[PDB]
């Protein structure tokens, strides 16, 4: 019988099998890859960056206990948000069955899946009824940024600044 919220743990806990097995990926496939072309696959490893999900975990558990305190604990009011931000973040944010398309520059889908499933989930679930959580929530954007922008770097890095002549002569 934890202390702590018993539904904001599990199923903050959920992301952590998407995500967890999502970047599963580019745990091997990534820094292997890298040796090929050229991926900012020099950042700390999954190891200490896969962290993501600690911090934004701590943050969640608090913002989560807020948004139920206020309508009144966890009841069939919370159960609105909090499952149709399992469910929806289950099937949106579901990015590691990709691993097919994560040979292909569109590997980006992970960033922009993962990030727009746990930014729009909680977005239209909890800053829908608590505002004050999507403060605690808000230093998460840098990880959005984070991801999003890691895929950006590596297609302008194959693919940038594009024009020049052809052959001539
Ligand atoms: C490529 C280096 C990765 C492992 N890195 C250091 C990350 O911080 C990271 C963690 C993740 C955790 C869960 C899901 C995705 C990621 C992605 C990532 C970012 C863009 C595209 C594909 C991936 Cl796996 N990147």
């Amino acid at each position: 019988m934890p202390e702590s919220w018993v539904p904001a743990v599990g199923l903050t806990l959920v992301p952590s099998l998407g995500g967890f097995m999502g970047a599963y990926f580019v745990r091997g496939e990534g820094l292997r890859w890298y040796a090929g072309l050229q991926k900012p696959s020099w950042h700390p490893p999954r190891w200490t960056l896969a962290p993501i999900w600690g911090t934004l975990y701590s943050a969640m558990g608090y913002g989560s206990y807020i948004v139920w305190k206020e309508l009144g604990g966890f009841t069939e009011d919370a159960m609105v948000p909090l499952g149709l931000y399992t469910g929806q973040l289950a099937l949106n944010w579901a990015w590691p069955p990709i691993f097919f398309g994560a040979r292909q520059m569109g590997w980006a889908l992970a960033d922009l899946l993962l990030v727009s499933g746990v930014a729009t989930a909680t977005t239209l679930a909890w800053h829908r009824v608590s505002p004050p959580a999507a403060r605690l929530l808000y230093p998460y954007l840098a990880w959005l940024a984070f991801a999003t922008v890691l895929n950006y770097y590596v297609w302008r890095d194959n693919s940038g600044r594009r024009g020049g002549s052809r052959l001539a002569e």
